[PDB]
């Protein structure tokens, strides 16, 4: 199958999950393409693909990266019926809206049709080892839903 990536990062937490998420599935006998947000892929790109990642940091008052602002608006134009999704990031504790992008973007791909398969995965500030054993576990999880 043919899998895309979009994930944000400012800090390189979020490309850090990112990166290990990817590269645990690209052992597998499926594609994955990885983009960054802030090289401005168009959000029809995902009907394109099989299934679909994001990762995404949360930024001011519990939003969205102002990245990820015109995608997220695109999002409302496409079919993702049929497509299996997932979606991570990097989070702080400091904040009351802890992680509230992840859970945005899970709510935008339902609206949009995709099989959400997977929780959202948050992780606090830089990943730990165990954090990245969570990404290995989240990557190998979503591999399972293919077909
Ligand atoms: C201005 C600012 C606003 C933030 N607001 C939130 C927020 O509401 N909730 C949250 O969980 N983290 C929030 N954070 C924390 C970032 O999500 C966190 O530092 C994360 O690790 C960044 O991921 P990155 O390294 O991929 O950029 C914010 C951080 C900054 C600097
Ligand atoms: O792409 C725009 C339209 O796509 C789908 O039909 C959605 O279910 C509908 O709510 C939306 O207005």
């Amino acid at each position: 199958s043919k899998l895309v990536m979009i994930f944000a990062s400012m800090s390189g937490n979020t490309e850090e999950m990112a990166d290990h998420i990817a590269g645990v599935i690209r052992e597998t006998e499926n594609e994955i393409e990885v983009i960054d947000i802030m090289d401005s892929p168009e959000a029809s790109i995902l009907e394109q693909y099989d299934g679909i990642i994001l990762g995404a940091y949360t930024w001011g008052d519990g939003d969205l990266p102002d990245d990820f602002l015109d995608f997220y608006d695109a999002m409302d134009s496409i079919d993702l019926t049929g497509k299996k999704a997932a979606v991570f990031g990097s989070c702080d504790s400091a904040y009351p809206k802890y992680g509230v992008a992840v859970d945005i973007l899970i709510e935008k791909l339902q609206e949009r049709g995709a099989a959400v398969v997977l929780e959202g995965l948050k992780v606090e500030l830089t990943p730990e080892d165990e954090d990245v054993e969570k990404c290995l576990q989240f990557g190998a999880e979503f591999v399972k839903h293919l077909s």
